[PDB]
DNA sequence: GACCACGGCGCC
DNA sequence: CGGCGCCGTGGTC
C-alpha cells in the first residue's frame, strides 16, 4: 500500500532526492520526490521540479539546498530527521545508520526517501516531546544552522591557483633534493613513501633501534615520534622528516585544491558535515578545509592561497582559549575564573606558575610547556607522556598533574561530579543540554573505563565550545545579510568571512560583538579579530 | 575501475 | 598510554 499521485507536492511535505554523487556543489540530480501522509509524489523532471518547492525538508535537506543555490535558487533547508536523531544520541550520523535504528530502509529511490524522512520525523519528533533542552538546541541552533551552512557550502572560497601551481614547482624540486640525499644514504632507491620499505631500510639494514610498534599489525613504527627520538642515531632520519613534510603538504593541499575548482563559480567549495562527530562539533570534508596547514613555513604559503574575491577582504575571527573558559564557567573554579575576568593570558599564567618567574619573563620555551600541562590534563594526559613532552623524571611529572588539581580543585570536583552522572544516567551533557552516551564508564578492564572516563569529561568542555560557536553562526548570518557579507569558513572556533572592502571593518566589529555576547558566561568571551586580503595576512 | 585496512599526519 | 578527514601503500574483486 503506497499511495501515488501527480507533481507537484502540498505544502509541508517531506522531499527525497537521489544525486549522482555525495558532493551535492557537483552532483548531477537524478531524481526527486516528495511525500505527505504517506502519499508519494515523483517528479518527471528533478531540475525543473526544484523551482516548485518552497524549502527542502527531510533527509540530508541541507544538500538539497546546496544543490538549489548552485542553481541559483532560493530553497532553504527546513526540518531534517538527522538533526532530530543527532540531538537524541550523536552516534546517529547517517540516514541508514538512523533507519536501521528507528525504523525503515534507507534506499535508492526518491520516493522511497522522500516516505522514509516523514515517517523518521514523526517517529524521531516524538521521541523528543518531553526533551525540551533537545528541543530547543534543535529550534534555535541546529536547524537555522544548516541554512547557514547550505550557503558557507554553495558561496565556496576562493583560491590563488597560479600560486599554488608555482608553489607546486618549487616544493618538488626540495622534494627531489631529499629524496636523493635518502638514497645516498640508504645506498639504494626505495619507495620512501612506503613505510614497509622504509622500516625495513631503517631496522634491518641501518640496523637502528626499533622503538614502537603499530597498533593493529605490530609491525616496527615509521612514525615521525619515532623518527624524533631517532635524530640522532643516523642522518637519513632528520632528511626522512623532511621529506615527509613536504610531501604530506603536496599530497594533501597543494596538488589536489587547485583541480577542485568549480567551473560556474571558480571557487572551492567544502561539505560542513553536521552530524559527523560525538562531541556537536561540526566537520568538513570533500576536500577538508578544517585542517588546511599553519604551523610550520611551507604551512603558511599554503594559507596565503586562500584569498578574497576582487574587491572583498578576509575577515578571521578567533576565539582565544575556549575550552579553558568553558571549564572556568562549567567548574566554577574561582581561581580559573579570576585569571579570564582579569584578562590574563592562562598559559602565560601557568609558566610563571611553573618555571616560578612572573608572568612577564615567560618565553615562548615556557608557553610552549604550559599548553602542554594545560591541554594535559584537559584531555586526560597520563604521566608518562607530560614526563616525556616538558622532558622531565616521572616522579615530577606525577607532583606537576596533583600541584595543577590543588590550585584548581573544582575542576578535580567537576571532572568527578561529570564522571559520577555519567555512570548513573549513562551520558553526559553540555551546557545547552547536548548528550553524549558513554558506555564502559563502569567497564571492569581498567584501560577501557579510564578512555571512558577521558572522553565522557572532554565531551562537555568541547561540545559546549561546539554549541557556542553553532549558536553565534546561527545569530551572526543574518547580520552579515543586510550588510552584503559572506561567512565563509569555520574552524571549530575560527570563523572566516568575507565582506566587501568599505565594509570589511563594520563586519569586523559587528561580528566579533556577537560571537563574545553569544552567550554570557561567569568569565568573558575574547575574539581576536584580523582582516586581510588572504587567510594568513588576515589572521596576521 | 572500484573498494577497504592500515599507518601516518594535517588541523582545532 | 579530547575531536576529526585525507593521503599513499598494499591487497582485493
Ligand atoms: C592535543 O591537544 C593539543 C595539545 C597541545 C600541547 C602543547 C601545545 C599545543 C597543543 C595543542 C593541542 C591542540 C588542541 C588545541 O585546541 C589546538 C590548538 O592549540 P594552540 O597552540 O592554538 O592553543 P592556544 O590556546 O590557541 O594557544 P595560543 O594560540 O593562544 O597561543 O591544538
Ligand atoms: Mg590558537
Ligand atoms: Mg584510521
Amino acid at each position: 500500500a503506497l499511495e501515488e499521485a501527480p507533481w507537484p507536492p502540498p505544502e509541508g511535505a517531506f522531499v527525497g532526492f537521489v544525486l549522482s554523487r555525495k558532493e551535492p556543489m557537483w552532483a548531477d540530480l537524478l531524481a526527486l520526490a516528495a511525500a505527505r501522509g504517506g502519499r508519494v509524489h515523483r517528479a518527471p523532471e528533478p531540475y525543473k521540479a526544484l523551482r516548485d518547492l518552497k524549502e527542502a525538508r527531510g533527509l540530508l535537506a541541507k544538500d538539497l539546498s546546496v544543490l538549489a543555490l548552485r542553481e541559483g535558487l532560493g530553497l532553504p533547508p527546513g526540518d531534517d530527521p538527522m538533526l532530530l536523531a543527532y540531538l537524541l544520541d550523536p552516534s546517529n550520523t547517517t540516514p541508514e545508520g538512523v533507519a536501521r535504528r528507528y525504523g525503515g530502509e534507507w534506499t535508492e529511490e526518491a520516493g522511497e526517501r522522500a516516505a522514509l524522512s516523514e515517517r523518521l520525523f514523526a517517529n524521531l519528533w516524538g521521541r523528543l516531546e518531553g526533551e525540551e533542552r533537545l528541543l530547543w538546541l534543535y529550534r534555535e541552533v541546529e536547524r537555522p544552522l544548516s541554512a547557514v551552512l547550505a550557503h558557507m557550502e554553495a558561496t565556496g572560497v576562493r583560491l590563488d591557483v597560479a600560486y599554488l601551481r608555482a608553489l607546486s614547482l618549487e616544493v618538488a624540486e626540495e622534494i627531489a633534493r631529499l629524496e636523493a640525499e635518502v638514497f645516498r644514504l640508504a645506498g639504494h632507491p626505495f619507495n620512501l613513501n612506503s613505510r614497509d620499505q622504509l622500516e625495513r631500510v631503517l631496522f634491518d639494514e641501518l640496523g637502528l633501534p626499533a622503538i614502537g610498534k603499530t597498533e593493529k599489525t605490530g609491525k616496527r613504527s615509521t612514525s615521525a615520534a619515532v623518527l624524533e627520538a631517532l635524530r640522532e642515531a643516523h642522518p637519513i632520519v632528520e632528511k626522512i622528516l623532511q621529506y615527509r613534510e613536504l610531501t604530506k603538504l603536496k599530497s594533501t593541499y597543494i596538488d589536489p585544491l587547485p583541480d577542485l575548482i568549480h567551473p560556474r563559480t571558480g571557487r572551492l567549495h567544502t561539505r560542513f558535515n553536521q552530524t559527523a562527530t560525538a562531541t556537536g562539533r561540526l566537520s568538513s570534508s570533500d576536500p577538508n578545509l578544517q585542517n588546511i596547514p599553519v604551523r610550520t613555513p611551507l604551512g603558511q604559503r599554503i594559507r596565503r592561497a586562500f584569498i578574497a574575491e576582487e574587491g572583498w577582504l578576509l575577515v578571521a575571527l578567533d576565539y582565544s582559549q575556549i575550552e579553558l573558559r568553558v571549564l572556568a564557567h562549567l567548574s566554577g573554579d574561582e581561581n580559573l575564573i579570576r585569571v579570564f575576568q582579569e584578562g590574563r593570558d592562562i598559559h602565560t599564567e601557568t609558566a610563571s606558575w611553573m618555571f616560578g618567574v612572573p608572568r612577564e619573563a615567560v618565553d615562548p620555551l615556557m608557553r610552549r610547556a604550559a599548553k602542554t600541562i594545560n591541554f594535559g590534563v584537559l584531555y586526560g594526559m597520563s604521566a608518562h607522556r607530560l614526563s616525556q613532552e616538558l622532558a622531565i623524571p616521572y616522579e615530577e611529572a606525577q607532583a606537576f598533574i596533583e600541584r595543577y588539581f590543588q590550585s584548581f580543585p573544582k575542576v578535580r570536583a567537576w571532572i568527578e561530579k561529570t564522571l559520577e552522572e555519567g555512570r548513573r544516567r549513562g551520558y553526559v551533557e553540555t551546557l545547552f543540554g547536548r548528550r553524549r552516551y558513554v558506555p564502559d564508564l563502569e567497564a571492569r578492564v581498567k584501560s577501557v573505563r579510564e578512555a571512558a572516563e577521558r572522553m565522557a569529561f572532554n565531551m562537555p568542555v568541547q561540545g559546549t565550545a561546539a554549541d557556542l560557536m553553532k549558536l553565534a553562526m546561527v545569530k551572526l548570518f543574518p547580520r552579515l545579510e543586510e550588510m552584503g557579507a559572506r561567512m565563509l569558513l569555520q574552524v571549530h572556533d575560527e570563523l572566516v568571512l568575507e565582506a566587501p572592502k568599505e565594509r570589511a571593518e563594520a563586519v569586523a566589529r559587528l561580528a566579533k560583538e556577537v560571537m563574545e555576547g553569544v552567550y554570557p558566561l561567569a568569565v568573558p568571551l575574547e575574539v581576536e579579530v584580523g582582516i586581510g586580503e588572504d587567510w594568513l595576512s588576515a589572521k596576521e
